[PDB]
């Protein structure tokens, strides 16, 4: 149950954290934008896929990102009810703008994380956990099964410098200045909380 989950990234791949890293030193605060956009463009698929696929929206109604800091747990979680990956989506697929052309902006998350985990589910396929500290990564079956119904959330475990990013103003100012790619709703979870109406509309 090891040769099928652990995983190397590819020479190609692990050069280009190289270079997102080491460029990007000074502009940490582009990972929000980046991950943000990436849930907008996993909202425009399955809405475009929805147009064909009457059964597109079944495990999940609402076309949505969600914010939510758990400083507690030292994580920082964004979840959107996009499209999903498959578990081979996760297996495979491996200068602010440059970033933003080449699609390798995801990985600007390992300048504020430790460690990033993506809870993915697509509809044609189970729920699955990548994780990953940029030198190797893994893929599992979730164990708690179908709990997104459809969409991604991306888990930033902070760095001790990051510890701002848990911080509520801090996040729902970043959210507010990088509403640059969201025709989407950006929803942030606005309490530390036992209601629906403690989410706060960004955008
Ligand atoms: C070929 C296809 C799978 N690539 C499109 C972008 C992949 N992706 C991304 S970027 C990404 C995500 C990864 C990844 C590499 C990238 I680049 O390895 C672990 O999870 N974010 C998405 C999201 N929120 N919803 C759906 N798909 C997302
Ligand atoms: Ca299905």
């Amino acid at each position: 149950r090891e040769k099928s989950e652990k995983f190397a990234f590819q020479a190609e791949v692990n050069r280009m954290m190289k270079l997102i890293i080491n460029s990007l030193y000074k502009n940490k605060e582009i990972f929000l934008r980046e991950l943000i956009s990436n849930a907008s463009d996993a909202l425009d698929k399955i809405r475009l896929i929805s147009l064909t696929d009457e059964n597109a929206l079944a495990g999940n109604e609402e076309l949505t990102v969600k914010i939510k800091c758990d400083k507690e747990k030292n994580l920082l979680h964004v979840t959107d009810t996009g499209v999903g990956m498959t578990r081979e989506e996760l297996v495979k697929n491996l200068t602010s703008e440059l970033i933003g052309q080449f699609g390798v902006g995801f990985y600007s998350a390992f300048l504020v994380a430790d460690k990033v985990i993506v809870t993915s589910k697509h509809n044609n396929d189970t729920q699955h956990i990548w994780e990953s500290d940029s030198n190797e990564f893994s893929v599992i079956a979730d164990p708690r099964g179908n709990t997104l119904g459809r969409g991604t959330t991306i888990t930033l475990v902070l760095k001790e410098e990051a510890s701002d990013y848990l911080e509520l103003d801090t996040i729902k100012n970043l959210v507010k200045k990088y509403s640059q790619f969201i025709n989407f709703p950006i929803y942030v979870w606005s309490s530390k909380g036992k209601t629906v109406w403690d989410w706060e509309l960004m955008n």
